[PDB]
This record gives C-alpha cells, sequence and structure tokens, in this order.
C-alpha cells in the first residue's frame, strides 16, 4: 500500500509507526517543488532535497559571455570557478562530436565471425527496422548513423549502434530502437541467444575538447607569474602519475561540470560515469586535462564525453531546470556540452593555481 | 574586437559587486539587464530552503534545485531492516531498489575500512630513496606535529594511523598518510593536518621543495564489500529462475570484458548509491571519483560488482570506497539532511557505508535481472503510464484502470489519459 498512498499518507505512516520523528514530519512537508511534479517523476515520493543554486561568473566559450547556473552544497566551489573564468578570460572548443552509444549482446555464440557477415550484409534492413522502432527521431534528422561489430572472447558478440538523438539525452529513444531489432535478430537467427539491449553511458562519440591560452601574468598579482604557471604545469604531471592525485583532480573538475549538470535537470550519474571512465588511458587513471607552458602562455586543454540534454529527461518538467536554462540560454545541446567542459576546465584552473600558490 | 565579460553590467557602482549583494539584489540585477525573464525571477524566488542558509553555503546564491525524494523499501542489512531516502529525478530508480533488494532479502558485510589518504608531494628530488629513508626515522615528531596541527580530532579519538611513502619517475616524491577522521568526511580534518605538517617539513628539509599537500579524494581505505546470496527461484515469477541467474551472471561477467557496458553497469549501481548520498547531505563527486576509479582494475575499467553461481544459489558481491560521513559538510546545515538521516537510521558512518554499498548491490540486480529478462523498456512504460493515469488526476483503483487502457494506445499522452479517466467516471 505504501507505494499507492498519498505523499501525505506516507508521511504520516512514517509518523505513527516511530520511523520519523515530528520535527523530521514537519521537514518533509516544507517543499517548493509542487507534490504533483514530483510525485509522479519518482515512485515512494515524500518530499525533496534542496541543493543551493549559485551563479558562475566569468565565462566566455568561443566569444560568447556566459552565466552559469551551478547548484552545489560545497562553499567555495562558485567563486573558484568565477576567479579561474577571468584568469582564463575565454575558452575555444577544439573539436565536438555528439552521438549516442547502444549495444546487442549475443552471448554462446558457436562461431563469431559466422554471424557478423550474416548481419553485415543485411545491414539495409537493419536500418530500416531501427527507423520503425522510434520514426520519430528520423523525422527530426537524426537517427542511426553506424553499426560496428566487436567479438570477444568467451563467445560473446556486441552490435554497437550509433545514434543521432539531437537534443536529447536519448536513452529512452536508443533503448527502444534496439529493443526493436533485436525482435529482428531473434527472428533471423533463431539459433543465436541474445543477453542484453541497452544504451551505453560510455559516450566517446559525443567527446567535447575545449583549451585556453593565459598570459603567465594573469595567474598571480605580483611577479612570480611564470613560477606559478610552471607548478601548475608539474601539478598537472604529478596527475597523470598518481592516481591517487588525478582522483582528486578529477573531482575538482566534476565539482564544477556536476553542478552545471544538476542546475539543467541533467543526469550527473550518467556524465559521471563517462568522464571517469574516459580518465583512463593506457591502463592508469590519469587526468582529463593537460596544462603546458607554450613561451609566455599558460595552455590548457580539457577533453570529456559530455552526453547532455536541452529536452527530455528532468529538463523542463522541473520548473527549477527551465529557470537554469533561461540564465545559461544556449541553443542546444551542442552548445551546452561546450560550455560544460569549459566549465570544467575553469574549475580545474583555479584548483591548480590554489594548490600550489599556499 | 575583444569586448569585456557582461557581468560587469550586474554591478551597481552608483552605490556593490554581485558576490556582495543580498538574493534578492542578485535576482533584481539578473532580470534588469535582460539574463532572466520576471517568471524565471520569481520561479527561482520560490524556495523551500532558509534564504540565510543557502546565503551563506555558497557564493552568488540566488535560488535552489530541487530534486524529489523518495523512500526505498525491503532493504535488510546484518539482519536490520533500512527505510532507505533516495533523491533522484530518474523514475523507476526507487522501485528498482526495491525489488531488488526485496528479491534479495538482505545484504551482510564481508569487510569493511574507514581511513581517509592525504599526501604531501615533493618535486624535483635528486635521490628518492635517500628522502624516503630520512623521513622514516623520524616518524616519532611526524606524528606529533600531526596531533597538534589539528587535535581536535585526536581528543576524539582519531587521528593520523599510518605513513606510507612512494616515488615517481625518480624525481616525486609522496608522503601517504592514513587518518582516521571518525564520523566527519576528512577533507578539512586532513588539509589542515597536512599543511602543518609541510611546515617542519621545510624546516626540515630547506634543500628540498614540496609541490603541494592536500588530501587525496581515491579513499582506497574506506572501502567497504557486501554480500547476499539468492536462491535463484527469486529472480522469476515464472519457473525459470536459475536460467535468469545463469544470465545475469554472464552479464556481469561481460562487464569485465566490455568497458563500454562496465560503464552502464556502474552507472545504473550509482543511481542509488548517489540518490542516497546526495538525500544524507554528502558530496557526491567524491563518491563518484573515488567509486568509478576504483573500477579499474588490472588496468582495465570493470565492473563494480560480481556475480556467481553456487548451487541453487546467486551470489552477488559489491566493493566500493564510500568515505561517508553523519557529521560535517551539508550532512547537518541542511534541514533535509537530517530529516533524511532520522529516516535511514544509522548511528554512524561505518553503518552508512555498509547501507549505501547494499544498497548499490540491490540496485545493480534490479537493473541486470530486467536487462536479461523482460528487457529495461517494459519497466520503464508501465510506471510512465501509472505516473501518467495520476498526473491527470487518476486516484484509488482507476491508477491501474487507467494504466491497463494507456498500455493499448500506440503512444500513450496526458491528453489521451484524461480521456480514458472521465469514461470511468
Ligand atoms: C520497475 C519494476 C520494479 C516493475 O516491477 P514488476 O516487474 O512489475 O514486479 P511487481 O510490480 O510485482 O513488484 C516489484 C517490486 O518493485 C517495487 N515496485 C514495483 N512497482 C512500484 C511502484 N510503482 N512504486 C514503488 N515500488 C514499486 C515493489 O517493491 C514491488 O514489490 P512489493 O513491495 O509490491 O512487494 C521492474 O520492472 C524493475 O525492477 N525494473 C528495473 C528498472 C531499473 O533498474 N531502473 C533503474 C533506472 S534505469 C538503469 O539502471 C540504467 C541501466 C538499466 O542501463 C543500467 C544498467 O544497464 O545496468
Ligand atoms: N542507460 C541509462 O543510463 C538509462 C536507461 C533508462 C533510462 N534513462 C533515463 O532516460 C532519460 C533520457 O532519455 P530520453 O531523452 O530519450 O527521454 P525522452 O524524454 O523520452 O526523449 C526526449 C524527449 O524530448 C523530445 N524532443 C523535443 N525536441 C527534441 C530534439 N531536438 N531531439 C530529441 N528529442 C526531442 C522528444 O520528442 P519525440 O518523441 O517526438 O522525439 C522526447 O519526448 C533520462 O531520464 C535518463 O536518466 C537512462
Ligand atoms: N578535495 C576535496 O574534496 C575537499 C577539499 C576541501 C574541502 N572539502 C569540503 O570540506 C567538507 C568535508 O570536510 P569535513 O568533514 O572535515 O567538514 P567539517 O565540518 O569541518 O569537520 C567535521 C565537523 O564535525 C564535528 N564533529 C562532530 N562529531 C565528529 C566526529 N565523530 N568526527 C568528526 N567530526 C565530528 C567536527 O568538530 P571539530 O571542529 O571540533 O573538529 C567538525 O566541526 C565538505 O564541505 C567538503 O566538500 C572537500
Ligand atoms: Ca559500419
Ligand atoms: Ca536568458
Ligand atoms: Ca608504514
Amino acid at each position: 500500500r505504501f507505494y499507492q498512498m498519498s505523499p501525505e499518507e506516507r508521511l504520516a505512516s512514517l509518523l505513527n509507526e516511530g520511523q520519523i520523528s515530528a520535527d523530521t514530519k514537519k521537514e518533509f512537508e516544507n517543499t517548493a517543488l509542487s507534490s504533483q511534479i514530483a510525485n509522479h517523476m519518482i515512485e515512494n515520493q515524500i518530499s525533496e532535497t534542496e541543493v543551493p543554486m549559485g551563479v558562475g561568473l566569468h565565462l566566455t566559450v568561443d566569444e560568447t559571455d556566459y552565466l552559469v547556473p551551478m547548484a552545489t552544497e560545497e562553499p567555495s566551489v562558485i567563486a573558484a570557478l568565477s576567479n579561474g573564468a577571468k584568469i582564463a578570460q575565454g575558452f575555444k572548443t577544439v573539436n565536438q562530436q555528439r552521438l549516442m552509444r547502444g549495444q546487442i549482446v549475443f552471448y554462446d555464440v558457436a562461431d563469431p565471425e559466422s554471424l557478423i557477415d550474416k548481419l553485415q550484409v543485411r545491414e539495409a534492413e537493419i536500418f530500416q527496422q531501427a527507423e520503425l522502432s522510434y520514426p520519430s527521431i528520423v523525422k527530426r534528422g537524426g537517427g542511426l548513423r553506424d553499426l560496428q561489430y566487436r567479438a570477444f572472447d568467451e563467445s560473446f558478440v556486441s552490435v554497437d549502434f550509433l545514434v543521432d538523438v539531437k537534443d536529447a539525452m536519448g536513452a529512452n529513444i536508443v533503448n527502444a530502437m534496439l529493443e526493436g531489432v533485436a525482435e529482428l535478430f531473434r527472428e533471423w537467427f533463431a539459433e543465436q541467444k541474445i543477453l542484453f539491449s541497452i544504451l551505453s553511458n560510455y559516450a566517446t562519440e559525443s567527446v567535447v575538447t575545449m583549451k585556453t591560452a593565459i598570459p603567465v601574468s594573469r595567474l598571480s598579482k605580483g611577479s612570480n607569474g611564470r613560477e606559478i604557471a610552471e607548478k601548475i604545469v608539474l601539478a598537472s604531471r604529478y596527475a597523470s602519475l598518481d592516481p591517487y592525485r588525478a582522483v582528486t583532480h578529477n573531482k575538482g573538475i566534476m565539482n564544477g561540470i556536476e553542478a552545471v549538470v544538476l542546475a539543467t535537470g541533467n543526469d550527473t550519474r550518467a556524465v559521471s560515469a563517462s568522464c571517469h571512465a574516459f580518465a583512463v588511458k593506457e591502463g592508469r587513471y590519469q587526468g582529463l586535462t593537460s596544462w603546458t607552458l607554450d613561451g609566455e602562455q599558460l595552455i590548457g586543454e580539457i577533453s570529456v564525453p559530455l552526453a547532455l540534454a536541452t529536452v527530455g529527461g528532468a529538463t523542463k518538467v522541473l520548473p527549477k531546470s527551465q529557470a537554469a536554462a533561461d540564465l545559461l540560454a544556449v541553443t542546444d545541446a551542442k552548445e551546452l556540452s561546450r560550455v560544460v567542459a569549459a566549465v570544467g576546465l575553469a574549475q580545474n584552473l583555479a584548483a591548480l593555481r590554489a594548490l600550489v600558490s599556499e
């Protein structure tokens, strides 16, 4: 019955059964998100978590000014972003891509190559079925983009689906498309077995690279601008050597990125999973940014998979997500990813500069 | 050309900088400079967290993000029943956690440690092996200064516990500090302790140079491992319980071969873990950072859980570093954190980490069972049909009736769910 009760009835049941105090109940009742919206978004809803939201300052991306909504519970995070962006002055997009990835995994595959060669010769029909399983995205101008195949040891075979989901995160688009094609596969190969069909959150085809060039004089109010830069460069390289520093290094970056992702109603677990997994380069967890000295300029670069969204999920139904989107005022998801990647690099600059200046 | 940033438009210099203004003044300035609409300003003004609390926690505060919070059910850890506060915006996460916990019935602790790491890193070290030995013999005084740099923790029963040393590139040296921060996360306890020990490191060695002294979020000494044992019959409403178990084992095994699946595998785990971390006012970045880095094993990003078959039993196990906290940070200054803490009803941070790890394993179970059984979509659409019913006003047993009819529709809507509801009345 608990999952069938109203929020008001669930709180009363919790109090009646001694599971929460009376003051705890009154606090759970002090909400600002409409009960209608919250109760229909999740299950067993009783209340809300309120995260303070502030405005990150001085971010410029490709000669466009931005005001960054940042939801965070940690002090100094928004100030660090603002000081880091002010010092950097601007950020420039080195390259951007935006495709989502999914997979259908066969198991107990007798001869992998046989199965794979079978699929490659019928790719036209697969694209046909993928359109039928979600035709709306194809009308918007997206849809399936490529098919890839990977044969693994232990008799696994993965069919990789790369999709253009436009401004959505794409989970429900990709999952629907994959389950529809899975049916066709089971019709084509009654012999074979399908372990699962699901989207991959490792969005290596949604990577964004930002960069910044900083006159070393801006790194200090005084004369030791180059000294601070040389130590920033040293700190960044040590992240490539000590995972115990790289994790803190990337955590500092995600303080800014996850604040914007949260404020705009995007999925924080998805972005945190892809970014940290993308940090694994050459079998070692390293930093997501590089800092080098080219003459009298400190040059920083960031590369992160940012399959973010401006539509779908919680980006619209939560009024605060719409308000944060009004403040940021990005026109599409690709732009959101560029702004978020710049926030990451700005956060990292403020963190390293403070780390080596003390 | 290169004009300045549009923020220097927000200052009221005829009087005040943005970071000095009050939240109300900061919103008025935002509206007057064309950055937000009137409706957006009013929505920002609709807040439940005290303005005095929010404004003094962060900088340039203007409003708040509201994440719905629900209650996960059926979780049992070490023969104790729990009600898990879960803060999330994703549908089905809480229902899946309840389903996964119900299927497993309970979780037990295999091992647990709780120590926060810190590091003081030397750079430009000529002979690393020399400086190291020069430090190992003076550990008696290193432990003493650590106590005076932050004595409060030592009288509460904690403080520095161990010192280890590593060298990289034959030019870097790192002094590793293992600290017991009790129920706090330990960031400010460690940092202050390390910056104080760095001082005498300079006094001792005017020859060497320190690059930085700071905590490490990679809390490999806060790993907690949870276990579960499920009769295969509980994995299906039908008769193929074992078949399902066999598929879950392979899905878990496949995660260990394809990082593209492992990331999604751990993402599902973190849907539950981060939802409790957020509800209790803990630092979500620190947990996801240490958890995903811990996922890297033998030079390969893999799944954080293992699933194996032992006779008629499906055996699941999770291992993650959870340096969570029950005090400090945002665990108390945020009233909702205290309310969520009253519901979870844990006594210490060690118990918090144990419950959160179990939540992760239960979450993993629900996802994997659905993926290898009917698929992830069927469950989602069903919850979506019920949500669309309550939106239009479905009550009582009309919730399932309207959801049943929405299933028949090729495309479910709020426009059509209202039509179904009115006919029933
Ligand atoms: C969604 C269910 C639970 C449907 O549930 P069902 O299969 O129809 O079975 P049921 O309705 O008879 O009851 C299932 C139990 O789940 C709970 N439950 C059931 N319905 C509700 C509800 N309305 N409100 C609250 N709780 C609910 C409830 O505890 C219930 O038992 P009971 O308490 O009644 O004895 C099932 O399909 C399921 O578990 N799906 C898993 C979906 C999931 O894991 N979602 C997480 C977000 S998606 C994700 O993780 C991404 C992913 C999957 O890609 C990660 C990965 O790949 O690993
Ligand atoms: N593996 C995973 O991690 C996983 C698994 C399951 C669920 N999820 C969750 O599923 C959600 C993300 O998936 P989703 O975005 O596809 O949900 P969605 O809300 O159903 O899809 C996007 C919505 O935005 C609309 N839209 C408007 N303009 C669009 C545009 N330019 N491009 C694309 N769509 C546009 C779409 O309309 P049309 O239908 O007409 O196209 C659609 O209704 C998140 O809540 C996520 O956390 C994640
Ligand atoms: N790299 C990073 O992640 C990083 C860096 C810097 C800061 N931070 C932030 O710093 C905060 C976490 O650090 P913190 O935990 O040390 O915050 P904290 O609030 O300063 O420390 C814990 C507080 O709880 C009190 N307390 C009561 N009972 C305790 C117990 N059993 N054990 C420990 N403390 C107890 C302590 O009293 P006493 O004062 O007497 O000791 C202290 O005031 C977070 O806001 C975090 O995001 C993170
Ligand atoms: Ca191809
Ligand atoms: Ca605007
Ligand atoms: Ca030792």
